[PDB]
């Protein structure tokens, strides 16, 4: 939060670091770094004062870097300027001719002329402001790349584009006509910007083109022979909505996405039999017939209009992926869906029923929107599925023979309260989740033996007896609501993780947590004193919530435990042989003020955070031994001498403001740790 840091090759300065470089050639010439990252507020020179072991010189968009740059190293090979940075000409042709990619700041905007930019360059990026022309043999020649910025919007005319160029993007404002011979016949990726709205004609799109996307005001029509039998990747912008007739898509299209205003109708052979992808927009609305869509066809995304029956061989049995918008609310009768489709999802406004023999016998994944709300019989859910999300409003019995055997993911909605009774869930199930509102008893032989995964919503408030909850039983998260007594013999005994919600602050008694529990997450209310044994031996993981504030005594905290958190409210006193001796990570919560005398921290403990408001002297033999992370609060205002902190640590985490009250007495020139500062903002 004040520093600078490095990872992997990468240096970043701090996105307030605004110091000269003068004294960090050292840290620079760091040879296992390629790149400096600058931030917003840099703004100093860096002509002579970068080694060159650096190859990358990347400043971040908002920089407000704008000093003269004339004396790059010769190594450098890549430099990216930001928001306030501006050239001479001067300036770009002094740039190294080792440069093989750049993007200019964004204020240049001035004409560049012949043998200026470096000679070599691959990858070329023009700044926002850029709008000037660009004339023959100004480009580098071997340019692969290259991106206008928002504001260009100039001709380009022929043999000013490189003849080596594949990637080609416009910004928003570029809105000139494209020729014959303008595009190089090496160029596979072209992206138009917003205002682009001029034709295309035959003998424009180059012959090895493969992904072409429009913007949002582009809507020409596309003629015969325009989109080259290159073409894998198509995408149209906003405002597209003309009509495609036959031959005009190229047979080798993969990829298929309209914008939001396409809603004109597609007949037969208009969409080629390549397409594996297809992509609506918001308004498409259009019936779609028999032989229309492709027969490679596995995933088709509808736009949230989109609301016309789909009746008998319309959908090609190739299809695997078929997702719904908003608006989709048609009857599906029986031979509509092809056998091949594996995962189906409803948009918001589905709410039809779903009869017999539907749903395809290879579905395994049914994701219903917000409104689906009917009754699902016997022999309507296939044997196939895996996966089944309800959504917000359904609030339906689920029978018996309902949820198919093969089931192993259940996932009920907001909505829902129903009664579950036996057998209606299948042996098998693996995830069960209910929502907000379920709040009906579970008793026993209910919940599958097979689960491993149990979570309630904010209202399940009722009572779990005995052998109620499955054997597998891994993961058990309440809600909001839950607080119920919990007693001996109801928690399973390969439970690893229980969360208990924010209004659970019940008791809790000896041989109620069992011995295989890892982790316990206590909510916002409980405040109920833990006594000894209580705990098991096999927790490692201990959370307490907002308002836990007990004294903690001996014994009760486990042998195991390596981790534990206090709350906000925890502030009682911890004294000798209550923290077990295999703690390695304590954290205490914002309100924690208590003195720490000797022999209270276990010594192997690693990593000690005390929180907003503690303030107490840190005299020796206090701290851990085995310390390495020291982290104080906000309102820590007490001298730290050399002879109290231990030989291990690594690094101190401090407020700056208290800086100079708590290293009064640290030469922190001599240390052996690191020290981090953090702000209040």
């Amino acid at each position: 939060m004040e520093k600078y840091t490095i990872k992997e090759t990468i240096l970043t300065f701090n996105n307030e670091f605004n110091d000269p470089l003068d004294k960090y050639y050292k840290i620079l010439s760091n040879p296992k770094i390629d790149t400096i990252e600058f931030g917003e507020k840099f703004n100093q020179e860096i002509d002579h004062l970068i080694p060159s072991n650096i190859k990358v010189i990347k400043f971040g968009w908002t920089s407000e870097f704008n000093k003269d740059v004339n004396f790059l190293t010769e190594s450098l090979t890549e430099i990216y300027y930001g928001i306030y940075k501006n050239h001479s000409l001067e300036e770009l042709q002094n740039l190294p001719k080792s440069l093989l990619k750049l993007k200019l700041g964004d204020v240049f905007n001035q004409e560049i002329v012949e043998n200026v930019l470096p000679g070599g360059l691959t990858h070329l990026t023009f700044g926002e402001e850029f709008n000037q022309k660009i004339v023959e043999n100004v480009l580098p020649g071997g340019l692969t790349h290259l991106t206008f910025g928002e504001e260009f919007n100039q001709k380009i005319v022929e043999n000013v584009l490189p003849n080596s160029l594949t990637h080609l993007s416009f910004g928003d404002c570029f809105n000139q006509k494209i020729t014959e011979n303008v595009l190089p016949n090496s160029l596979t990726y072209l992206e138009f910007g917003r205002n682009f709205n001029q034709k295309i004609t035959e003998n424009v799109l180059p012959n090895s083109l493969t992904h072409l996307t429009f913007g949002w005001y582009f809507n020409q029509q596309i003629t015969e022979n325009v989109l080259p039998n290159s073409l894998t990747y198509l995408e149209f912008g906003r405002n597209f909505n003309q009509q495609i007739t036959e031959n005009v898509l190229p047979n080798s299209l993969t990829y298929l996405e309209f914008g939001r205003n396409f809603n004109q109708q597609i007949t037969e052979n208009v969409l080629p039999n390549s397409l594996t992808h297809i992509t609506f927009g918001n308004n498409f609305n259009q019936i779609i017939t028999e032989n229309v869509l492709p027969n490679s066809l596995t995933h088709l995304t509808f736009g949230n209009n989109f609301n016309q029956i789909i009746t008998e061989n319309v959908l090609p049995n190739s299809l695997t992926h078929l997702t719904f918008g908003d608006d989709f609310n048609q009857i599906i009768t029986e031979n509509v869906l092809p056998n091949s489709l594996t995962h189906l999802t409803f948009g918001d406004d589905f709410n039809q029923i779903i009869t017999e023999n539907v749903l395809p016998n290879s579905l395994t994944h049914l994701t219903f929107g917000d409104d689906f709300n009917q009754i699902i019989t016997e022999n309507v859910l296939p044997n196939s599925l895996v996966h089944l999300s309800f959504g917000c409003e359904f609030n339906q019995e689920i029978a018996e023979k309902v949820l198919p055997n093969s089931l192993t993911y259940l996932e009920l909605g907001h909505n829902f309260n129903q009664k579950i009774i036996e057998n209606v869930l299948p042996n098998g199930l693996v995830h069960l989740s209910f929502g907000c509102k379920f709040n009906q008893e579970i008793v026993e032989n209910v919940l599958p033996d097979s689960l491993t995964h149990l979570s309630f919503g904010h209202c399940f408030n009722q009572k779990i007896t005995e052998n109620v909850l499955p054997n597998s039983l891994t993961y058990l998260e309440l809600g909001h609501n839950f607080n119920q007594k919990i007693i001996e013999n109801v928690l399973p005994d390969r439970l690893t993780y229980l969360e208990l919600g924010h209004d659970f602050n019940q008791k809790i008694m000896e041989n109620v947590l069992p011995n295989s529990l890892t982790h316990l997450i206590f909510g916002t209310s409980f405040n109920q004193n833990l006594t000894e044994n209580v705990l098991p031996n096999s927790l490692t993981h201990l959370t307490f919530g907002t308002c836990f504030n007990q004294k903690i005594i001996e014994n009760v905290l486990p042998n195991s435990l390596t981790h534990l958190e206090f709350g906000p409210k925890f502030n009682q006193k911890i004294t000798e042989n209550v923290l077990p001796n295999s703690l390695t990570h304590l954290t205490f919560g914002t309100s924690f003020n208590q003195k720490i005398t000797e022999n209270v921290l276990p010594n192997g403990l690693t990593y000690l955070t005390f929180g907003l408001r503690f303030n107490q002297k840190i005299t020796e033999n206090v701290l851990p031994c085995s310390l390495t992370h020291l982290t104080f609060g906000w309102y820590f205002n007490q001298e730290l001498t050399e002879n109290v902190l231990p030989d291990t640590l690594k690094v101190l985490k401090i407020y700056y403001g208290n800086k100079d009250i708590i290293l009064k007495n640290i030469d922190t020139s001599k240390i052996k740790f690191k020290i981090e500062y953090f702000n209040k903002n």
